[PDB]
């Protein structure tokens, strides 16, 4: 939109996101409850590695997000021209499911700053009043963890890291894993991201994996799962919460996170 206070209105935008940010940081501050801290680094034999999708995989899809997602969206889209109403449309139903792969040609094509974006549209949502501990599935990783079959679990996202941490955190569930691979948003104009193979071949040289049929694979995206899949992972497992993109053949679908020790009963 073109407005008569252009100025006051972007500082007005940016000064209410500096604001919400804050209190989104106070509110991580102010958590005990185990599971509130990450305990493994950042950006660091027949070595096992179980991947784990976050978004809509360790936490069930939410209108919520979504509703919360398109109204960033509609802000930074109302202060952005570069952004056509499709983009923002394909945005308003792509990002919340697809992260840094929703944005990617946007960047590409410099139509969007990703680190700006992220700031305003992700950064500013308060997750907290969505992502609660949840016990279950605590228990459940922490099952997998200690059952002796498995090396290192490891998170794989097209988040960017502060979103990714911010939801292990809120869950409580970031003492469960040995690290985390990410879509840096931060210094390049082209994104790594699922289902790409180089965002595969990121994971497999952090996590310290040498062999892809010595990793498993949990993700919500068919194509996801298709990579990981043609690139000899020993199980994949799709994730579709809502069977209202196909899942690939060979891979086991589960409806629920809870549902993995009853798939691969063998991991835990
Ligand atoms: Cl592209
Ligand atoms: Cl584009
Ligand atoms: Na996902």
């Amino acid at each position: 939109m073109t407005v008569e206070y252009t100025a006051s209105d972007l500082a007005t935008y940016q000064n209410e996101v500096n604001e919400q940010i804050a209190k989104n940081k106070a509110h991580l501050e102010s958590l005990t409850h185990p599971g509130s801290k990450v305990t493994f680094p950042i950006d660091q034999p027949n070595l096992k590695v179980f991947f784990f999708d976050i978004d809509n995989c360790l936490y069930k899809s939410s209108t919520r997000i979504h509703d919360l997602m398109q109204q960033s969206i509609l802000r930074f889209f109302q202060t952005h021209l570069k952004l056509s109403p499709e983009d923002a449309h394909v945005l308003n139903n792509s990002y919340y499911k697809e992260y840094g792969l929703a944005i990617r040609g946007l960047v590409m094509f410099h139509k969007v700053n990703a680190l700006e974006y992220n700031r305003l549209v992700d950064d500013s949502l308060p997750l907290q009043d969505i992502l609660k501990p949840d016990i279950p599935l605590r228990n459940m990783l922490l099952r997998l963890r200690q059952s002796g079959k498995i090396d290192k679990l490891w998170l794989f996202t097209n988040a960017y890291k502060n979103h990714a941490i911010r939801c292990l955190r809120l869950l409580g569930i970031a003492d469960l894993f040995d690290g985390l691979t990410y879509c840096d948003y931060s210094r390049t104009d082209t994104l790594v991201c699922k289902p790409h193979v180089k965002a595969f071949e990121k994971a497999m040289k952090e996590s310290g994996l040498a062999r892809y049929e010595n990793a498993y694979f949990i993700d919500d995206s068919g194509k996801n799962i298709e990579t990981g899949i043609k690139l000899g992972m020993k199980t994949c497992i799709h994730l579709v919460e809502n069977e209202v993109g196909q899942t690939p053949e060979g891979a086991i679908v589960i409806s629920d996170i809870l549902e993995l020790p009853h798939v691969v009963s063998d991991l835990f």
